[PDB]
DNA sequence: CGACGGATCC
DNA sequence: GCTGATGCGC
DNA sequence: GGATCCGTCGGGCGCATCAGC
């Protein structure tokens, strides 16, 4: 079945109204993606706050466009040093964070371009690009032993704030989460080993998924859809992309977005209001 | 990774 | 410089 | 014998490199 998203709700379950608007969006080369004009689709959403995901792009190759962007003039951007064209992160702010990292721990010596921790006033945010398990799960035990090391880094952070993890996390956590649950089961994206993973994340950090926590029974609701076999026309996808809250902002809350709608990449963005 | 062919379930 | 092939990973 | 399960296959994307010119 199509989806369709539900309207924006910009007021939090206690009246309060959305301060803080974020949006995470894997682009699926960011060069790409900007001459599919997704830096357009990004000014109509205006987020305070934008991570992106699969940039495939070094900071010295960034379009110009992107210093065109005021209202988001804070940029910082990872790429990974053996392997340019592949992974990459950035997050861009309207505010200045008081601090910046990179990695899970040992980026100086394996900069690998797919962690970004944002330091803000009321919360700590950290967009990632989760290594995928690769064809015939040849790279899964690789993406277990990242799950554990990237669960320990996440619990270790020494701020006391609340966490915000959004981006693509590589799993469809449960069968509503994509449309073809059995024929994937060995499948990256969808073995029990990413999906155990994935609930180890949320019980150890601990996490609230919050697109599931207001949505707890939606079907047909995806942020990826392959290129091949026409899938995104059909909605036939899965549930990659996401925004995981500490339990203190669930009160917060407004609401978290799919944005089907918007083109560009293999995945749409999602979208998140909250009430600070 | 979904479409597809083929086997199995009652 | 530019195109299109191939290779690689998603 | 319709629905379901299961394994195999062909391949849309973006980007780096390479060959040719
Ligand atoms: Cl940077
Ligand atoms: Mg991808």
């Amino acid at each position: 079945a199509l989806y369709e998203d539900p309207p924006d709700q910009k007021t939090s379950p206690s009246g309060k109204p959305a301060t803080l608007k974020i949006c995470s969006w894997n682009v699926d080369g960011l060069r790409a993606w900007i001459k599919k004009k997704g830096l357009d689709w990004v000014k109509e959403e205006a987020p305070d706050i934008l991570c992106l995901q699969e940039t495939k792009c070094s900071e010295n190759k960034l379009p110009a466009e992107l210093q065109e962007l005021p209202g988001l003039s804070h940029q910082y951007w990872s790429a990974p040093s053996d392997k340019e064209g592949y992974s990459g992160v950035g997050l861009l702010s309207r505010q200045c964070p008081l601090k910046v990292s990179y990695g899970i721990g040992d980026e100086e010596h394996d900069q690998e371009g797919r962690v970004i921790v944002a330091e803000f006033d009321s919360f700590v945010l950290v967009t990632a690009y989760v290594p995928n398990a690769g064809r015939g799960l040849v790279r899964l035990e690789y993406r277990q032993r990242w799950d554990e090391a990237f669960r320990k880094f996440l619990k270790g952070l020494a701020s006391r704030k609340p966490l915000v993890l959004c981006g693509d996390l590589n799993v469809a956590h449960e069968e509503i989460d994509l449309r073809n649950p059995k024929g994937n089961k060995k499948n990256a994206g969808f073995t029990p080993q990413e999906c155990q993973g994935f609930g180890e994340l949320l019980q150890a950090v601990p996490l609230a998924d919050s697109f599931r926590h207001l949505y707890p029974n939606t079907p047909y609701a995806y942020t990826f859809w392959t290129y091949m076999m026409n899938a995104r026309s059909k909605n036939v996808g899965w549930r990659l992309d996401y925004f995981l809250l500490s339990h203190s902002l669930l009160p917060a809350l407004c609401d978290s977005k799919i944005r089907s709608k918007a083109l560009g990449s293999d995945h749409c963005p999602i979208t998140l209001y909250l009430a600070l």
